[PDB]
DNA sequence: CGTCCATGTCTAC
DNA sequence: TAGACCTGGACGG
C-alpha cells in the first residue's frame, strides 16, 4: 500500500466503526514482533485519520467506561501487505496480527490489522514518524514547499524516480504512483531529481504527486487491493497507464526496485 | 517439486 | 549498499 490505500482504509475504518462500540483488550498475534497495545475500556469508539504512508487510530472510551482511561492513538505502517477489515469474531483472516472486538448488544466484530507478510508495523506514541514529509494528498501546499525549500538536500541528486519513494518529501508516493506520475509528464525516470524540481521554484511535477493519487481515492473502491469486491480491483488496473503496462519499458533503480517508463531511461540510468 | 516476483522499509557492514 | 525481514501467487519443468 500508498498514500491513497492508506488513506481508504482511513475511511474504511470511520465508517464502518461509526455506529459500532468496541470492549475489552486489544489482542495481538503471538508471531507479531510488533509491541503489546495496553488498553481495556468496558465501551470504546475507533476512529482513523491518514498521513501519506501511515495511519492513526485513536480509542475513545464512552463516559463512565471502566477503567478509567484517556484516548490511546496507535500509528500503523502497512509495508507491503497491511490492510483493515471488519469481520465476525470467529472468522478471524488467517495473518489478524492485531484485533478489536465490539461489546454487545449487535452480532460480534473484530476490526483485525491484517498483514500477510508482516513488513507492517506499530507504534504506542500516537505521533507521526521523525522525518516523514506533509502528506502528499492532504497537506498539498505543505509537501510542496517542504521540496522547493529544500532543493539542496544530497536526496535530489538522485533521479526522479528515486527521489519520488523519498518520504522525507514524498510521503505517500510508491513504486505504482512514481511510474503513473512521471508518464502523465513523459519525463524520463532517470532525469536528475533537481534538474525537474528547480525549473518550477498543463500541471507540473508536484501537483501531480497530489492529483493523481487522489484520482485512485476517488475511484472508492481500496485502491490497489481486492477489498470492496475483486470488483473495484479491475476498476484500479484499469486506471492504470503505465505500471506493469504491456508496451511500457522497466529498469531497477539503484536499489533494486522497478520503474515502469515510456520511451527514454533518461541520463542517469544504469 | 522449483523459481521468481510483489503497493516498503530498516539496518549491518 | 547487499541483505534482511515475510508469505503466497503465477509461472516453469
Amino acid at each position: 500500500p500508498e498514500g491513497p490505500e492508506l488513506h481508504l482504509a482511513s475511511q474504511f475504518v470511520n465508517e464502518a466503526c461509526r455506529a459500532l462500540v468496541f470492549g475489552g483488550c486489544v489482542e495481538k498475534s503471538s508471531v507479531s514482533r510488533n509491541p503489546e497495545v495496553p488498553f481495556e475500556s468496558s465501551a470504546y469508539r475507533i476512529s482513523a485519520s491518514a498521513r501519506g504512508k501511515e495511519l492513526r487510530l485513536i480509542l475513545s472510551p464512552l463516559p463512565g467506561a471502566q477503567p478509567q482511561q484517556e484516548p490511546l492513538a496507535l500509528v500503523f505502517r502497512f509495508g507491503m501487505s497491511g490492510s483493515f477489515q471488519l469481520v465476525p469474531r470467529e472468522e478471524l483472516p488467517r495473518h489478524a496480527h492485531l484485533r478489536f472486538y465490539t461489546a454487545p448488544p449487535g452480532p460480534r466484530l473484530a476490526l483485525c490489522f491484517v498483514d500477510i507478510r508482516r513488513f507492517g508495523r506499530w507504534d504506542l506514541g500516537g505521533k507521526w514518524q521523525p522525518g516523514r514529509g506533509p502528506c502528499v494528498l492532504q497537506e498539498y501546499q505543505q509537501f510542496r514547499e517542504n521540496v522547493l525549500r529544500n532543493l539542496a538536500d544530497k536526496a535530489f541528486d538522485r533521479p526522479i524516480c528515486e527521489a519520488l519513494l523519498d518520504q522525507r518529501f514524498f510521503n505517500g508516493i510508491g513504486n505504482y504512483l512514481r511510474a503513473e506520475i512521471l508518464y502523465r509528464l513523459k519525463i524520463p525516470p532517470f532525469e536528475k531529481a533537481r534538474s525537474v524540481l528547480e525549473a518550477l521554484q498543463n500541471p507540473d511535477l508536484l501537483e501531480l504527486c497530489h492529483s493523481v493519487p487522489k484520482e485512485v481515492v476517488q475511484l472508492g473502491g481500496r485502491g490497489y487491493g481486492s477489498e470492496s469486491g475483486e470488483e473495484d480491483f479491475a476498476a484500479f488496473r484499469a486506471w492504470l497507464r503505465c505500471y506493469g503496462m504491456p508496451g511500457m519499458s522497466s529498469l531497477q533503480d539503484r536499489h533494486g526496485r522497478t520503474i515502469w517508463f515510456q520511451g527514454d531511461p533518461g541520463p542517469l540510468a544504469p
